[PDB]
């Protein structure tokens, strides 16, 4: 039996364009080249596809964004400079996807993401296909919810549940902690 990681500080929930702009130039103007947070994204499982519902950031412990742009009429402008800001890193797994799919949905350029799993491959030296609760339990020893009543829930519906908040927020705070873990080995 595996300790479940859960975030632990507070999930700031912004489903509003304007709102989401500032709290964006917020965390540019608290952070410096070199500096990460954890990321990630959600979105609802005919013939039209599911477009990116949610984007996660997590800066930190203490404080994780919700950006239910599923919500917002208008790309927020501010999380596009952010995302776009060569000089953050988003940490996350299988976050080239993310990249991809940003820019297909929204033409929003993803840059300087940091795969975890590559990370991960090259320090603990070993070639492994892995899932992100995978490797939180290898790297932290802990477990993650991912159940299909959350994980495939529909992330477009407004507002987002409790449960889906905890799990949205704790999805890109794992990437933030395997970050730093993997970052500061020794
Ligand atoms: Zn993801
Ligand atoms: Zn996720």
């Amino acid at each position: 039996n595996l300790p479940f990681l859960e975030f632990p500080g507070s999930i700031v929930y912004s489903y509003e364009a304007s709102d989401c702009s500032f709290l964006s130039e917020d965390i540019s103007m608290r952070l410096s080249d070199g500096d990460v947070v954890g990321f990630d994204m959600e979105w609802p499982p005919p013939g039209k596809r599911s477009r990116v519902a949610v984007i996660q950031l997590c800066v930190s412990e203490s404080k994780c964004y919700l950006f239910h742009i599923s919500s917002m009429s208008v790309f927020p402008q501010g999380l596009k400079m952010l995302l776009e800001n060569k000089s953050i890193k988003k940490a996350g797994v299988g976050i080239e996807g993310d990249q991809w799919k940003l820019l297909r949905d929204f033409d929003v350029k993803l840059e300087s993401f940091v795969e975890l799993t590559d990370v991960a491959n090259e320090k603990l030296k070993c070639a492994e296909t892995w899932s992100l609760n995978g490797l939180v339990k290898h790297v932290l020893g802990k477990q993650l919810l991912k159940d299909k009543s959350i994980r495939c829930s529909n992330w477009s519906n407004f507002p987002l549940t409790e449960d889906q908040k905890l799990y949205a927020a704790t999805d890109a705070y794992a990437g933030l902690i395997i970050y730093q873990k993997l970052g500061n080995l020794g």
